[PDB]
């Protein structure tokens, strides 16, 4: 039968099959170097240059803006009661498209708190390293099977985002640095992803496991692993590019 | 500027521009012959043959099943803050995809109350006249602009469905004919579309008007009119085919 039904708690890796725990293990270094990135330890501490913060906010906009579109494209692949896990996916995507309703507006507000306008977001004047993640996300959402594109997006990106957003919010410095009257509106995107988002990536994982079952082929497993690590590696490419600019910007001002 | 902002109540035609009132007028006969169809006056009265009810339920399944997919495909066309009406559309589609969450399950339950199984729904053994509407809906959702495909679906179909569902429920006969213990579950799809759905088609219309503005080209107007009437005409083709079978089925039993 090969059919998966979770018994243990949603949030624990041990509630899933061995192949799923292996997938988590094989992806863990790719994830760690994003979710512990120096860029985020700096952001947490209010250290980032104006130039880099602006690049970060412009750069990350398209994935945010397009996020419910990735989901829409995956929902479009589904057919009612056709395969195990496919109904769960369809329902989940229908619920979670709505959960994204205001998230783009919250990014616009975060951005504005750093002097980045809607016009600047739309203009997308940032280096190409910063756009690669959105292109990959559209590509897999458009062309890959649902299970792979959900893994790339709702598992990989959302999971990483919950963790880096929490790191940014973890010691109160970044938030206290905003004036009080501006803070709630500026911090809203981060608080929504740092606090409220815990179960989401695990719900996506459970769907992916239900789709794949207890014994997926090695090839399917490799496809999931590669798609997940692609998402993490594009986040890492974006962060590395930002830090190279940070190092330049800060150096110029030390020497001046 | 050409920009539309509604002042009057949502539900009244007079709250919209002249071209929109004209569009309603030009489509009204196409709509009437669906929403007043003899098939529905019969269904209201519990008159339909078993054969036709079964064809109706199998036949109407794909549009129901696929409905949130049509919306998904239109959401995929949208871009944030790019054109007047486009944000309204994006938000609306994000909210309304969730509203459809259980509607397919409710159709499956309605169907089962008439002895039609999930297997029968999936098998789609009905005449080709009954499938044309789903093909058109996918086609416009896949290939036409958002404004046209929303008009074809969320305006035309949902509006017609609110009215025919209300006619079916309007005198209590159809519902009282179900045994009491089965009735709630059997009637749920109909009650959700006959009662709760009033504002939806008018919300879709308002979006379409905001997108088109106060002065759309004649060509855009004709495109909307043709797409709306295509949806109504495919509903009519489906109903006419059902009634031809009804007339045969009932005649055979009168003569026997
Ligand atoms: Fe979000
Ligand atoms: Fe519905």
């Amino acid at each position: 039968i090969d059919t998966f039904s979770r018994t243990g708690p949603l949030m624990e890796a041990a509630s899933y099959p061995a192949w799923t725990q292996q997938l988590i293990q094989d992806c863990s270094e790719s994830k760690r170097r994003v979710v512990e990135h120096e860029l985020y330890q700096r952001m947490r501490d209010n250290k980032l240059s104006a130039k880099v913060m602006r690049q970060y906010l412009i750069g990350g906009w398209p994935v945010v803006e397009q996020f419910a579109l990735y989901m829409a494209q995956n929902l479009t692949k589904t057919r009612f009661a056709r395969h195990p896990g496919e109904d769960m996916a369809r329902r989940w995507l229908m619920r979670n498209i709505r959960v994204e309703l205001n998230h783009a507006d919250y990014w616009v507000h975060w951005s504005r708190a750093h002097g980045v306008t809607l016009e600047d977001l739309q203009a997308q004047q940032v280096p190409p390293e910063l756009h690669a993640l959105s292109h990959w996300c559209w590509h897999t959402s458009s062309a890959d099977s649902l299970i792979v594109a959900i893994a790339a997006t709702n598992y990989a990106i959302e999971g990483a985002t919950g963790e880096w957003s929490a790191l940014v919010c973890s010691n109160g410095i970044y938030a206290a640095a905003f004036p009080e009257e501006d803070r709630k509106r500026a911090m809203k995107w981060l608080k929504m992803h740092a606090q409220y988002d815990d179960a989401h990536p695990w719900e996506a994982l459970e769907i992916i496991v239900t789709l794949a079952g207890l014994n997926p082929t090695k090839a399917l497993q490799a496809e999931l692993r590669q798609a997940i690590c692609k998402s993490y590696d594009y986040m890492y490419l974006f962060l590395e590019r930002c830090m190279q600019q940070e190092k330049t910007a800060v150096t110029r001002e030390r020497l001046a």
